RNA sequence: GGGGACUGCGUUCGCGCUUUCCCC
RNA sequence: GGGGACUGCGUUCGCGCUUUCCCC
């Protein structure tokens, strides 16, 4: 059986972030485990405008790299990603 | 039928032994020269008298910062004239 | 931004201009 | 030398690099 996981990504609210739509929602996203977690940033970028080198992405306390699979991170059903606005500095 | 002869002036070095490539020990050196010649030559003859370079000496008489290019005649030196000697040092905002 | 040295010059002797540099 | 903004980016999340700059 196995499959795609649904994972959920919590949005932050950033209501002064104009050009995106940073809302404090909830996206829910299904993906293979074999994806990389840069297509996480791929679908953000697509629901929100927010550009792939402007997230930084959380999984349970783990900095989650782009390089990586979903698998690498054990990933299951309803895993969250928190996501932020990267900070330089 | 008056000629107007070379004036006798001093010139009061200050005592500055820190100075080892330089003769400056509190002495006076007396000099002979035209009132015609220019302030520039008293540096000369101080140079050669103490090894101080003429660009830094700094000469002042009764008061006046006196000019090189300006002659003794023009400061109206007379005999026993004395130029005080002073260190030059350069100012400036920091670049 | 600050400290220091140096090349030469101007000065109302307080300083300023300038050259080549070093350090924080 | 120090502090910071900005471009792209890195991070072990303490920070780092980079781009164009600002302040002292």
């Amino acid at each position: 059986f196995q499959g795609p996981v649904s994972i959920k990504v919590q949005v932050p609210n950033m209501q002064d972030k104009t050009e995106w739509k940073l809302n404090g929602q909830v996206l829910v996203f299904t993906l293979p485990l074999t994806d990389q977690v840069s297509v996480i940033k791929v679908k953000i970028h697509e629901a929100t405008g927010m550009p792939a080198g402007k997230q930084k992405l959380q999984y349970e306390g783990i900095f989650i790299k782009d390089s990586n699979s979903l698998a690498y991170y054990n990933m299951a059903n309803g895993a969250v990603i928190h996501l932020a606005l990267k900070e330089r500095g």
